[PDB]
C-alpha cells in the first residue's frame, strides 16, 4: 500500500506535469514520505513499473474477453470498444502512458519508450486479428488490409482518450463512445 | 533564413527529445550558431512561434479549401482528409505540436498549452460545421451529434499521425490514408 501509494501519486504527477518535470522529491511529498529510494532506486524504475501495471490492466485481459465475445466479429469489436471506454473512465492515466510513452515526444528515453512500444504492439495485434476474422466471416470489408484497418481502430481510440485530456470540463471518458462505435462500424454516410 | 534555420532545428529537436529536454544550447549548436538570444529571448518564445507557424500551415487554410470542395459534404470531408494526410507527410512536426502541446503530458506549461488548445478548437470547429452541413443535406447520419462525430474524425486523424511517430520504419504518412477515409465514410461492416 505504501507501494501503491507511491505508484499512484507518481502516475498522477507524470500525467499532469510530464515525465521530465516530475521528480522523486515531488512524488515523495505527494505520497506523504529517503523512504522512496528504498522502494524504487529511481524515477525510471517507477515508470517501468507503471508500464507493467498498464500492460496488466489493459492488455493482459484482451485475449480472453475477445475469445468469449461473439458470436461474430462485430460483437467482438463492440466488446473491445466498450472495454477501452471503460479503461478510459477508470484507468485513463495508464492508457495515456501506453499511447504516448511509446513515442519520442514524451521525453522518457529509449529504454522506457521501447517497453511501451512493445506493449502497444501486443494490443494492436489482437485488433488486427479480430479484423482479419471478421473479413473471413464476411462481416467486415475486405477492400483494405486488416493491418491498416486495425490501425484506424487503434488511432480513433487513442485520439478519443487524448481528447478527454484536452477538454475535461466539456466531456467525460464516455461521452464519445457511442459515436466512436457508430463510426467504426458503419461510418458517417447514410 | 537564420530565423527559419533556428525554428526548424528547434522543431526537430522538440519532436525527437520533447520540450523539456531541449535547450537553446542544443538548438544553437544544431543550427550552427549568443546569437540565438538576439532572435528569441527564450525557448518559450521559440515554441510559441512554432505554434503560430502551425496555425498558419494547418488551420488558416481550412475555411477556403472546404468552401471550395464539393458539391456535397462527402467531397468536402474527403478534401479535409486528403489535406491532413498531406500535412502529415510534409509538416508532421507541426501537426504533432497541435495534437500534443494541447495536453498536460507534453510538459510545456499553461501559457503554451492554452495557445495550442485554442488553435485545436479552431480546427475542430470547421470539422463540426462540415458534419452539420452533411447532416442537413442528408449525406451524413443524424443519430449522433455533429460535435461528437467531429471529435471522432479529429481523433482518428490525431492517432494516425501519432502512429507514424510510433513506427516510422513500417509506415509512411500516407500508408493509412485510404483506410482512414474508408472507415470514416463507410465503416468496417460490409
Amino acid at each position: 500500500a505504501s507501494t501503491e501509494n507511491i505508484l499512484g501519486c507518481a502516475l498522477d504527477l507524470f500525467v499532469k506535469n510530464g515525465y521530465r518535470a516530475t521528480t522523486i522529491d515531488m512524488i515523495a511529498a505527494r505520497a506523504g514520505l529517503g523512504a522512496i529510494y528504498f522502494y524504487f532506486k529511481t524515477k525510471d524504475a517507477i515508470m517501468l513499473m507503471l508500464l507493467e501495471e498498464a500492460e496488466k490492466y489493459i492488455v493482459d485481459p484482451i485475449d480472453e474477453y475477445m475469445a468469449n465475445a461473439g458470436p461474430l466479429a462485430d460483437a467482438k469489436l463492440v466488446k473491445f470498444i466498450n472495454m477501452q471506454a471503460l479503461l478510459g473512465v477508470t484507468k485513463p492515466q495508464h492508457v495515456l502512458l501506453l499511447i504516448l510513452v511509446s513515442i519520442d515526444f514524451s521525453g522518457t528515453g529509449d529504454d522506457i519508450e521501447k517497453r511501451a512500444k512493445a506493449i502497444y504492439r501486443r494490443m494492436y495485434g489482437h485488433v488486427e486479428q479480430l479484423i482479419a476474422q471478421g473479413q473471413t466471416e464476411g462481416v467486415f470489408r475486405s477492400d483494405s488490409g486488416s493491418d491498416e484497418l486495425a490501425s484506424i481502430v487503434m488511432a480513433a481510440h487513442d485520439g478519443v482518450l487524448i481528447e478527454w485530456y484536452r477538454r475535461p470540463n466539456e466531456l467525460t471518458g464516455k461521452t464519445l463512445t457511442k459515436a466512436l462505435r457508430s463510426v467504426l462500424l458503419n461510418g458517417l454516410i447514410v
